[PDB]
């Protein structure tokens, strides 16, 4: 019977991306070949099962470096934090395959399924 | 040109709430009285001119405990609180004045105009 703020969710994240635009309460960097990128954990975990699975374990939770497996392409990377942040998704014919294989290894799903959706219409 | 998400940050906001109900990642204490809550600083950033206040202050960003004023009514900031974390507003005939005045003290526009309809309603 609660009252739905239907434009709610859109603004928090919003507000995430420009606390991560100014650094601010950004917990961890994201090193990926010779890129880093600096985010929240609970970002990170909200979207990605395998920044999920690294962060709930208490063993790594309290890190402040993450190394990426280093055969991940950097703007794969970038094209994925940043549809983390914002809902949207630059996929195009250049980057689909690099972005479809940083969403397997994030494990994000429907950005994997989309990219196939992508491959069915190209 | 980007592709839209339209569930991407529903499903984020969730899966915040989520690890708060688990205490994972959590940053802060936020003390009402006698009540104690425990919350993200982002997300109380995003959604209160309040916080977003304080925590942008590098004097305060650290603080790991906020002790509000002790007018506030617990129950008003819970309502609140929940209502950051999932977009849902439980607003009701016994409870319209203090979550309106908690919402002025947030520094929490929405909510505030919310009640003011509620109010214009009834
Ligand atoms: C909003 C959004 C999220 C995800 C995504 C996030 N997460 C981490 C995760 O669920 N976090 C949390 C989960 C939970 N509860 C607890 C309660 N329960 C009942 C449900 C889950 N509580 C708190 C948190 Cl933080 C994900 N984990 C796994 N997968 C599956 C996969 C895969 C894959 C693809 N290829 N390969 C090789 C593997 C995910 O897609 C996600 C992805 C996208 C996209 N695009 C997206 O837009
Ligand atoms: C999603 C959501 C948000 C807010 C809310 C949040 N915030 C803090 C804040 O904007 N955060 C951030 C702002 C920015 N940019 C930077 C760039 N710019 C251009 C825009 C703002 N960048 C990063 C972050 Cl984190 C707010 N601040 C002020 N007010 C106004 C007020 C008031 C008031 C009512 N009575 N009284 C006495 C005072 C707000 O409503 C909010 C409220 C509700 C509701 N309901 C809601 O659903």
């Amino acid at each position: 019977s609660q009252i739905q703020f239907t434009r709610h969710a859109s603004d928090v994240l919003l507000n995430l991306n420009r606390l991560r635009s100014r650094d601010i309460l950004t917990d961890v960097v994201i090193v990926v070949s010779r890129e880093q990128f600096r985010a929240h954990k609970t970002v990170l975990m909200a979207c990605s099962g395998l920044f999920y699975s690294i962060f709930t374990d208490q063993l790594k939770r309290n890190l402040s470096v993450i190394n990426l497996d280093p055969e991940i392409n950097p703007e794969g990377f970038n094209i994925l934090l940043d549809f983390m942040y914002t809902s949207r998704l630059n996929l195009r014919e250049g980057n689909i395959m690099a972005v479809m294989a940083t969403a397997m290894y994030l494990q994000m799903e429907h950005v994997v399924d989309t990219c196939r959706k992508f491959i069915k219409a190209s």
